[PDB]
């Protein structure tokens, strides 16, 4: 019997992007400027601070490495540390990083997020792994948020 | 509803030594757990732990454990993979008190493996994310590992 | 006996917003604190801190602040230096108990070291990869003002 | 104006017997390779200790020969503590030394640049200052061990 793995979509965070700013593989850096959280129980607003500070590998993928919060409807601040890889086929790749529009399904963009609160309410998102499935747009990043069981 | 897909792909068993413990350093208690050996089996992936690291780690006042292990696996084609294989284990406080044997379809025990090669036919090791699920018994570590699609 | 040698630098200066607070992990209290411009200083190195980036922290129990500031500034030549600033402060508790309320304590008498690490492709400023550095860090209430010090 | 000083001193030296390399290979931003902590001794005024039988430096050379360095270990002192070393830094210096230093062969180490950040975490009461402080390393790379006098930051 071949070992299996459960998970379970719980909810999706949407931040808000700005601007990118490049150190020179590449190092450089995306300010989040807000965004929300949804999911049942969760209700919330990405906060308007943190970035995401990336290095572009030499075949044209990305290293994400980003900082944030976000604050529930209840009062709980959520420290998220989400860390993963943006890949797919090159040319794809050259479009995104253009600001072209690309389909989500075509692109690799998986990430593990981590979760910080002392709100007991939200324990359990410190208790569980989780694994985010993205889309990068223009304007925002959507990532569906999924616990490991 | 958000979707995620992943795969079987190899177990990691990595034998494990004495516990040394660093005592409480303010939040949570600072133990290492040597790393001797082991095996690495999947389809086409045979292997053997490299008899060093450790897996450090911190336990929560809540029983609960953040792993950290850094060790190494070379196949018998001659890969050399470096493993930096991070989680949380938790379960009843019973439990986990318990060097007895328990059932690991109890205890929660997920972890995100991530690997570092040159080898030309691991190089989809570091262009996938992958997660880990383990179970603990008194002389090893079981570690299947997932690849996220 | 053996000794170390380090040679100032220049100094960062971070102005800092509002702290975000996000509780109890257990193992301390977890805040952020955005950092929204402010300059770079010194021999050779003219900048402006750049206006995003964080300072994430933990509060141990016994008050010691442990910080993690990741942000970046772009000098006159026109590199952007990513910046990793790790380092902690304390001090007798009193002190630290007036740091937060917003209140000017001289930073002699507060212990706040750290060890910001650099990232450039410009050719320039490729000497900031290749030396290791200790800031030695001072706390202000709108500010932060950071003496970066080569280790040689 | 008056250009600000740091003040460090002298605290104790950790010598680390070092193993065999672990080569993973190239990783796109350099060479990762891994070097066994066999054990070691650890000595200064009122510390006195042996370093534990494992970890590792998980290191990267990058395409310039710049090393940086990633050790985590522990070590036991004479009366009791565990203390748990993580010792992150940087090897530098001209690139025919650094190649004779990966050959085994003997160099000076006044003309390597090797310093790291040396992290302590204990919880023995008598080494509680070891988490109070930066510490700042100067050391020196050997075929058989690595040499490390720790300075605190002051």
């Amino acid at each position: 019997m071949t070992p299996t793995l459960e998970t379970k979509y719980v909810f999706t965070i949407t931040a808000r992007i700005g601007d990118v700013t490049s150190a020179g593989g590449v190092r450089r850096i995306i300010p989040i400027l807000g965004g929300e959280v949804k999911g049942e129980g969760i209700s919330g607003q990405v906060l308007p601070f943190g970035a995401d500070f990336q290095i572009i590998r030499p075949n044209e993928l990305i290293e994400l490495e980003a900082k944030y919060a976000f604050e529930t409807d209840d009062g709980a601040v959520v420290y998220v540390e989400n860390v993963g890889i943006r890949f797919g086929p090159v040319e794809l790749l050259r479009k995104l990083k253009r600001g072209e529009p690309v389909d989500p399904k075509v692109i690799y963009f998986r990430t593990r997020p981590r979760f910080e609160t002392g709100h007991p309410n939200y324990q359990w998102l410190m208790q569980y792994l989780f694994v985010g499935s993205a889309a990068r747009h223009a304007d925002r990043v959507v990532i569906d948020v999924h616990q490991v069981l």
